[PDB]
């Protein structure tokens, strides 16, 4: 019907690009929302495979999900609940990331029921102030921490915050580098730092510590679109057979509303996928798709589960069957993620959440 | 986390609410889309619960899944690809609307594997212009249709077509299509055809234009209480779908209050709300504030003393009986229709229910 092919190639080279950005750090590939879209084992799988060192998610059930599906690697997982219990993550081996002291104190009570240690990384607050330790927490957070790793209740793994060329960024990194100082000064020792998303990764090599986590980029999407492809393969393309074609003439109105009436007579195709299955209904009139090679505008509203685009006048070069290319990585000449997001005014990483319902996952082997 | 609740309830108000405007018409409620995002399984039990007659679907494939999920009562599906096997659906009593002669070829070649007659429909364009067959091939298909019942391959239910405007009953397209399909039926009384139910109505056309209805209604958008004709308010039914999540964290930064929902855009929150929308906490509208990020967003709680807790729950959307925001709203703000926000959530957005 309808797929989001995600290429595991294009994923094996993305990483293959950061790790060379990355120089000597290692790859903490993100893999939250379902590996943005594209299948967050399957991601994970290939992601390891081509050399990434561990993953990120943000919630612990995104953890354990990749744990059920056999993934071994280290994995860290950084948004929690409140009053969340961390016992089944001690219990699987998954990283946690603390940004309070409450949670903390949450971490260890779940230490003491199950007798795991745990391997904890702290998020601070470096400007970003929507969640994360703050300065003024901070020392008492150490205190914590010492006492904790003195009875091996916790390992001290790491130390991480979130974010090209704004300033912004160089004082994020120095409020970073204050943070690595007070634990030094106070005689706590993390074993990595990390502060570099896909963006930082790319463009300020400069910032990167031990690690990097990058998502965006590892799914082939451009960290600052601005700048271009920046060497990346976007790994998603979403597409769909043609259901039929039919001939129409000038001044017929086509699909809800006749927002749409042709200027001439025309041929039109029927593509059987619409809003519910995230095609966003702004879309409406303003895309444009790919089929056998040609840009073919939608025309009319896009609907709860199709759509329909024109063919042109011209001599007709589609068939029922044929192949609709919505958007991918843009070597065929198709509309990439990142023209859905201009035309509906947002961003590529929310044009890859969004297929559905009967656009099915599907990989090419790398 | 956060869910989006069905209240059953509601669905069955919503269903009555429509069979009186459809007075002597047969109900078939439509779920396609999984119920509009609903849950076409607990909604069409529902319906058929509170008097619905009959299902509508898109695919043969959603029909199938109603069958495995236990229903037994009609199912009709009316978007098939190019390729589709119409041999399962024989096989499990699914009804196939058909909008092409290629398409009646593939279901009597079904036919001939099965060993089952097909209980057909025939879906003609009477202005949409999308897929129905069009006046001058209906005689051709109609000839078809008599052989075929003749030699007792197919069952001749159904006639429908669908309107163009989902909202603006009074329009006069809306006219104008019901007199296409009068013509319609009047060609196949001269082909020796009758078919046992004709249809054209959705939900707009069921509850304003009752003038306009045929044998049957096909109802969606009503069935889950969100209103066909906007302008006119929520006449007279109840939305079913509340999405709500817990506050996970509060935080203190003019001076005020933070709280933030561990929910995103990834989660079905379109991005373009940031900054616009407002949730209800302790009775209270929250704005959000800052983007909506892929898996959170912040909203201000204001200064002052707190009212509000991590855990406490947090109203995106639903009927708006506790002053909770509508999906009308969010439709308002992010320039759309609520079909497209209630077919939104997903990703951790946990769809629940309350029995009616
Ligand atoms: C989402 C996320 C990332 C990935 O960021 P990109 O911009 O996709 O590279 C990294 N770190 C954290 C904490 C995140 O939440
Ligand atoms: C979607 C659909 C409906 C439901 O329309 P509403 O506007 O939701 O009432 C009815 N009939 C057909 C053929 C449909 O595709």
């Amino acid at each position: 019907l309808a797929e989001a092919m995600v290429d595991l190639g294009a994923i094996e080279h993305n990483v293959r690009v950061l790790r060379e950005h990355a120089g000597h750090a290692q790859l903490m590939a993100v893999v939250k929302a379902d590996g943005y879209g594209h299948g967050a084992t399957r991601v994970a799988q290939t992601a390891l495979g081509a050399g990434a060192a561990e993953l990120g998610v943000a919630t612990v059930d995104e953890a354990l999900a990749l744990r059920a599906d056999g993934i071994t690697a280290p994995v860290l997982a950084w948004l929690h609940p409140p009053g969340i219990d961390f016992g089944p993550a001690l219990l699987a081996d998954v990283q946690v990331a603390v940004s309070s002291l409450r949670q903390l104190d949450e971490l260890l009570h779940a230490v003491r029921r199950t007798g795991r240690t745990a391997t904890v990384t702290v998020k601070v607050d470096t400007g970003l102030n929507r969640n994360g330790v703050g300065p003024a927490q901070f020392p008492a957070m150490l205190t914590a921490l010492r006492q904790a790793m003195a009875e091996d209740a916790v390992r001290l793994r790491g130390l991480m915050s979130h974010m090209p060329d704004d300033s912004i960024n160089d004082v994020q990194a120095q409020r970073f580098t204050a943070f690595l100082a007070q634990a030094r000064e106070q005689g706590v020792r993390f074993e990595v730092a990390h502060l570099s998303n896909s963006s930082a990764t790319m463009a300020r090599p400069d910032l990167t510590f031990d690690l990097v986590r990058p998502g965006i980029a590892v799914y082939g999407l451009s960290p600052v679109p601005a700048l271009g492809d920046m060497g990346l393969v976007p790994a998603m393309t979403v597409k769909c057979a043609v259901a039929l074609v039919k001939s129409i003439r000038a001044g017929e109105g086509v699909s809800y509303g006749h927002t749409w009436i042709a200027p001439r007579d025309t041929n039109l195709a029927l593509l059987p996928i619409g809003y519910a299955d995230g095609v966003f209904r702004s879309l409406g009139g303003r895309l444009e798709v790919l089929i056998n090679g040609r840009r073919c505008p939608g025309v009319g509203r896009i609907c709860m589960d199709q759509f329909m685009v024109d063919l042109g006048p011209g001599p007709l070069d589609v068939a029922e069957g044929d192949e609709a290319i919505l958007f991918g990585p843009g070597i065929r000449g198709e509309p990439t993620a990142q023209d859905w997001a201009d035309l509906v005014g947002t961003i590529h990483y929310e044009v890859v959440t969004s297929p559905r319902g009967r656009i099915t996952r599907t990989y090419r082997e790398a």
